[PDB]
């Protein structure tokens, strides 16, 4: 599992469940082509986005739908989404975990990168 | 102001100086239209991006060139940039976008005041 | 300044106003001696804690009463407070302790400038 | 496992390994009594600090030795430690994960609290 996403809610102190996540990859013509998407599970994790074969080198964007998340909770948040953009696999395959910590007017994101 | 950006560097414990910031406004076609840009000053701040008259309700993206910043310091970065996307909605409001940068992590916060 | 504290609220997107802050200096016995305190102002800032003459090298703790702050807003908190512990070491330096508060998370950063 | 601690390094994008963690509990006389301690593993996690029987209600302090961590890496950090203080189990037993994200001049900490 070369790409995983973990989302936490800093208001409730809990995993962020049913958060939509969309991954794009930058194409040769400099547009964003859809790559993979999914939703977080009860533990706030999203596995199985992609495979070692599909996850080639590239510039990737992970768009986490934080606005829908807050609105489902009856909250009016500031950000449209949390977008995380990075070059992947440039020095060979790595495993990437993208973590995001959500508040209504703030987010943080961290990358953990390991060598499989 | 109506819009300010503040950037801090969590590795050196200092304002992030000379960071490029570009602001885009979403156009009718779902594409991103340049709107304002500049470079943070010694205190890590960028004022004067826009004016009350120009800054209408809409969806804005603020893209902070964190990769160039870390390269300039000889520090190896993860992200291409940090992009902060939000809807501006109109009582009297001023927006400050604050960002805290590490090579493999960033946080951003909106401070919205009257 | 020599020592300033800045506090932001990530839930409401605003400066954290009227937050109690206590600063302690570590004494010879490994105990914490009160040193300075105050309440953040409208812009979420607390200036005037100490003076150049008073603020000597040593180990300091800044304890921000986040629990009282969230209670005052009717928001349920996790932490008792946020305590930021650091050694001050003397070229010319000013320290700003910045904190960003959520009910179950906080971040703190030191901004050390000349 | 009612109390777990996870530590990440935001400079390297990696788990923070061999980080000392000390837990204290506030005593009846208002002093901090030692409670449990340990070191993070390769994944940056510290399990087995305590048990359901030992982890009673109380005010707890988790002191993460972030200064030693940075110094071992040849880095001079700002903070002495990252200390996280909280009331536990007040409405019955919970499972607590205390996560910390480390930079040389900054840290963040988050609590994830679940109902076992
Ligand atoms: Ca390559
Ligand atoms: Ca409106
Ligand atoms: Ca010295
Ligand atoms: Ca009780």
């Amino acid at each position: 599992c070369p790409l995983m996403v973990k989302v936490l809610d800093a208001v409730r102190g809990s995993p962020a469940i049913n958060v939509a996540v969309h991954v794009f990859r930058k194409a040769a013509d400099d547009t964003w082509e859809p790559f993979a998407s999914g939703k977080t599970s009860e533990p706030g994790e999203l596995h199985g986005l992609t495979t070692e074969e599909e996850f080639v080198e590239g510039i990737y964007k992970v768009e986490i739908d934080t606005k829908s998340y807050w609105k489902a909770l009856g909250i009016s948040p500031f950000h449209e989404h949390a977008e995380v953009v990075f070059t992947a696999n440039d020095s060979g395959p790595r495993r990437y975990t993208i973590a995001a910590l959500l508040s209504p007017y703030s987010y943080s994101t961290t990358a953990v990168v390991t060598n499989p």
